């Protein structure tokens, strides 16, 4: 019933969501026609997993910290998306447009995520934390810009 | 995005846009099924969704700094997307069903989630009267969810 419960709670949401995106993203990146797009997949594919390893980080950062197990059910819908575009297209760049629209909206959701747990985190005095989350939400600026000049070049 | 106001305005406006799509989702989740019982329990929530709609006006005007910025959310539109998967395939009957009551208790498992969020920022703003009113639409989202379960355990022993 505290800040601090609200932190874990959307914590081990966001640490639910990076995992799932483990493997939607070894699944995308074997879908695409696209070598730059493909490599595009498997390259954030690689930095989820250092994203993860943050989120190990931030919790050690805070002795009361804690990682709850649960289901992220908003990520399962937006990987769904994806999905659902492979089902519906050839192999080709009608795939890769609409997968890279796809992956914007994973975007979307874990950028507003991170700022929201960065925002937290440096309310709550967790200054290490904070720092760490910035770093995570950077890096999914940069990804989501790569994917939208990809787009563009496609 | 700097203050707990700022995360907990950002939340809830987030919210009001994802009861803002559900009622068009709930009154298709209600025409999409022949379970006579599990119509009715979606058409029962489209009600009390727009009923949780009004409950977020109130919230709103509790609070004099409180407004509902614009946006879509993305979320919901997922969790809807993927209840419709179901909704448009060629699965039927008790195969159908068991995937409609299922996606709908996704959607569940996110409101219920938001809206505790939401009740504990409004409590650690001081928003006692937001506060009293999120956990209303809390509990009712949680009646909704063990509705939806009792449905699908009937699913299950249908015969």
């Amino acid at each position: 019933k505290t800040i601090e419960d609200v932190f874990i709670h959307l914590l081990s949401d966001t640490y639910s969501a990076e995992k799932q995106l483990t493997r939607a993203l070894a699944k995308l990146a074997r879908a695409t026609s696209n070598e730059k797009l493909s490599q595009a997949f498997h390259a954030h594919l690689e930095e989820t997993h250092g994203q993860i390893e943050r989120i190990d980080q931030v919790v050690e950062s805070e002795s009361n910290l804690k990682i709850k197990r649960m289901k992220c059910v908003a990520m399962e819908g937006l990987i769904e998306e994806a999905n659902e575009v492979i089902e519906s297209t050839e192999k080709n760049e009608v795939r890769d447009a609409a997968l890279i629209a796809a992956a914007q909206k994973v975007e979307h959701y874990e950028i507003a995520s991170y700022g929201t747990l960065a925002t937290l985190a440096e309310q709550l005095g967790y200054r290490k934390a904070a720092k760490l989350l910035k770093e995570t939400l950077e890096e999914e600026k940069a990804t989501d810009i790569k994917l939208t000049d990809l787009a563009i070049n496609n």
